C-alpha cells in the first residue's frame, strides 16, 4: 500500500495510448446506449416525425421530461457518432435529428431489423457468464461445456431458452431477421450454386425465411426445412419435416444447406453429421453458409475484429467457433468429401459448396 | 428490395453487431487481467508456447484451445503478439499496449479497468431508459441512473460502503495522474512560470502535485481533498503538503494557481460555477485557474477514434457521475459567468488539455 524514471516523450506516448484501453474496457457502453435507443424506440419516433425532429419534440414523444432533455441530447450525440442518426442546428442549443443509413437496421417496420438480436445479445443471460469466464477456463474435468452453463447451474442455452420464453423469442426473431437479408444476398451472389437443383434441405431452417427466398427465386427447387419440433413461411415448393440433425436421418435432397448451424458445434458431432451427409449425398452437394474466418472477403481489420468478437460470443454460450478455411477443409477431408468451392456472400460470411 | 440493397444492408449489419457486442471487449480484457496474462508472459521473458502459457495460468491443458481463441482476440485488440516459429502451437509475446497492463508499472490501468466493468457501473445501464423517463414528481427521481439503481445512493456513498470498489477507483485515478502529470509539465512548462504556490483541488494521493513540485522548485504545492483520501500513503516532498476538506462547502486553500485535474468534469454547471466564482474572488484578492480536463471539440481529440472514446466517457459520466465532457463553448460560458477575462488552451494528451483561465 506504500507509494512505489521516465522521459517526457515516453510519458506522453503512454498517456496517448491509454484511451485505446479505455475504449476497450468501456465497450459495454456501446451495447447499453444502443439498447437504450431501442427501448426508447428512437429510430421509429424520428422516422414517424417524417423530417428532422427538434430535441424538445423528441423528448416529448419519448416521454422524457424537458429537465432530462440535456441527457437525451448527449445520448443522441453518442448515437450520431455510432452512425445511426444525424444532427443539425437550425436556430441561431437545440439540435434537430434525422436518420442516417445505418438506422434502417433499427426500424421496427423493416423485417430485417436487428432489434431482437440486440436485446438477446445484451441480455443478462449472455453478459453475466463472462464474469465467470476466467473461473471456467481454470476448471478441470464441476466442469461444464461453456461459461454460460457454468453460470447457469449447468444449463446449456437450449435449456435456458425452454425456461425463458422471452429470451427464446428474441433469439428466434434475431435469427429470422438475419435470414431475411442473408438469403436475399445468397441467391444473388451465388445464383450459380442453385442452377440445376431440383430439391434442397434447409437444416435448422426454423420458420423458413431462407427457404422461402430460395423457393421464390428458383421456382424449380423443392425446399424442405428440417428442424427440431410463430407461423411458418408459406410457399407451394416449401415444406417442413421435424427431426434432430444429430440423431435422426436428414431428408434426402440435391443439396443439404446449413446456414449458421455448424458454427454452433464442435468438430466431433459436426464430423459425425457430415459423414452421414456424405453417405446420403451418394449424388448431391453440401451447402454451408457460414464464416470462413480467414477468408479474403472478410480480412479487413474491422471485419476481423467483429469475427473475433463473434468467436468469443460463441465460445461463451454455444459449443462452436468460427473456423478458418484450413479447419473447414480438414473436416471435409475426414468426412470423405473430395472438393469444395467458396463464394463470398457478405455479412462476414460465405457459401461453401462441398462435393462428395 | 433489389439484390444490391440487400447485400449493402447485409454488409452493414456487422457494424451493429460490433456495437451491441461491445461488452465482449470489456469482458475479454477483464479476463486477461484476472488471469494476469501480461505479467505471466513478461516474467517468462521470451515468447511463450500455448501449452506453457496454459500451465502458467493454471488453465488445464484440456482447455488450451479456448485459451488460444482468447489470445487471438487479445492479439487483435493489440495487447499481445503471436510470434511465428514455423512456416500450430502458437507462441505469444507482449505488444506495446501491454505496458499499460503490467502490475509493476505505477501507471498500469488494471484498477481502472476492474472499476469500470464492475457490476456497480454496468448494471445501472439496464435502468437508463426508465431513469430518463422519470420526472421530478413522484419521489422516485435521482441525480443519475447509478443512484436510480442503487436505492438513491450516489457513487460516493457506494464507495464508502464498498472498500474494494473504492480502492479500485482511487488507484485508477492515481495511475492516470502519474502519466498525465509528466506530460503536463513538459507540454505546458510555460504555464508554471512565475508561480510560487498551487493548490491541486481533488489531487488525491498527490501524483500530479509531486511531479509539479519536483519540476518547479519555487512552487509550494498543496493537495486539497477529502480527509479519508489524504490520510493514507501518498506522494511526499518537502514542498508538497496535504489539506483536507470539501471543495464545495469549505474554503479552497489560497495559492497563485488553482488546479482542477479531471475534477470539474464530474459535476454540473451550477456547483461548478459557484466554485469558479469563489476562485475568481480568491485569485484577485493576480493568480490563475488551471483546468486539466476535456475540451470535447479540441483539435487534439477530433479524430474519429478519439471522439468515439470521448463520447463513451461522456456516457459513462452521465450514468454514474453528475458531469460531462464540456465543449469549448460550454467552458467559455462558465468562465464568462464566473467573471474571468481570458483563457488559453494547450494540448497535453490522453484526450485532455490544459485550460489556463485568467481573471
Ligand atoms: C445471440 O446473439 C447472437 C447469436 C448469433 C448466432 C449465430 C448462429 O447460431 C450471432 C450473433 C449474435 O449476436
Ligand atoms: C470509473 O471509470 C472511470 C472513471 C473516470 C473518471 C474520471 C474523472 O472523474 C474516467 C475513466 C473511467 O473508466
Amino acid at each position: 500500500g506504500l507509494v512505489p524514471h521516465m522521459d517526457a516523450a515516453t510519458a506522453v506516448e503512454l498517456l496517448d495510448a491509454q484511451p485505446q484501453v479505455w475504449h476497450h474496457f468501456l465497450g459495454y457502453i456501446n451495447s447499453m446506449t444502443l439498447q437504450c435507443a431501442l427501448e426508447l424506440d428512437i429510430a421509429d419516433v424520428i422516422h414517424r416525425h417524417g423530417h428532422p425532429i427538434p430535441l424538445n419534440q423528441l423528448a416529448a414523444a419519448l416521454e422524457i421530461p424537458q429537465t432530462k432533455a440535456p441527457f437525451l441530447s448527449r445520448l443522441m450525440r453518442m448515437l450520431v457518432h455510432l452512425g445511426y442518426f444525424t444532427q443539425v442546428i437550425t436556430k441561431p442549443v437545440l439540435p434537430s435529428y434525422w436518420l442516417a443509413p445505418l438506422s434502417r437496421l433499427l426500424l421496427k417496420q423493416n423485417p430485417y431489423n436487428a432489434r431482437s438480436l440486440t436485446f438477446c445479445s445484451v441480455h443478462e443471460h449472455l453478459v453475466d457468464p463472462w464474469r465467470q469466464m476466467s473461473a471456467w477456463l481454470r476448471t478441470g474435468k464441476k466442469d461444464t461445456p461453456n461459461a454460460f452453463a457454468f453460470a447457469h447451474e449447468g444449463k446449456k442455452v437450449y435449456e435456458v431458452c425452454s425456461e425463458d420464453a422471452n429470451f427464446s423469442q428474441l433469439f428466434s426473431e434475431g435469427m429470422a431477421g438475419d435470414s431475411w437479408l442473408f438469403s436475399r444476398a445468397l441467391v444473388s451472389k451465388c445464383r450459380d450454386a442453385f442452377e440445376g437443383l431440383s430439391s434442397l434441405v434447409d437444416v435448422g431452417g426454423g420458420t423458413g425465411n431462407t427457404s422461402k427466398v430460395i423457393a421464390e427465386t428458383f421456382p424449380n427447387i423443392h425446399c424442405t426445412v428440417f428442424d427440431l419440433p410463430g407461423p411458418k413461411q408459406t410457399h407451394p415448393n416449401l415444406d417442413y419435416e421435424s427431426g434432430n440433425m444429430f440423431t435422426d436421418e436428414i431428408p434426402h435432397a440435391d443439396a443439404v444447406l446449413f446456414k449458421w448451424v455448424l458454427c454452433d458445434w464442435p468438430d466431433e458431432p459436426v464430423l459425425k453429421m457430415l459423414k452421414q451427409c456424405k453417405k446420403a449425398l451418394t449424388k448431391g452437394k453440401l451447402m454451408i453458409a457460414d464464416h470462413v474466418l480467414d477468408h479474403e472477403s472478410c480480412n479487413d481489420s474491422n471485419s476481423m475484429g467483429t469475427s473475433l468478437i463473434l468467436d468469443m460470443l460463441f465460445m461463451s454460450f454455444l459449443e462452436g467457433s468460427l473456423r478458418t478455411e484450413k479447419q473447414w477443409a480438414k473436416l471435409f477431408a475426414e468426412a470423405g468429401f473430395k472438393d469444395y468451392k467458396i463464394t463470398p456472400v457478405g455479412g462476414l460470411r460465405v457459401l461453401i459448396e462441398v462435393y462428395p
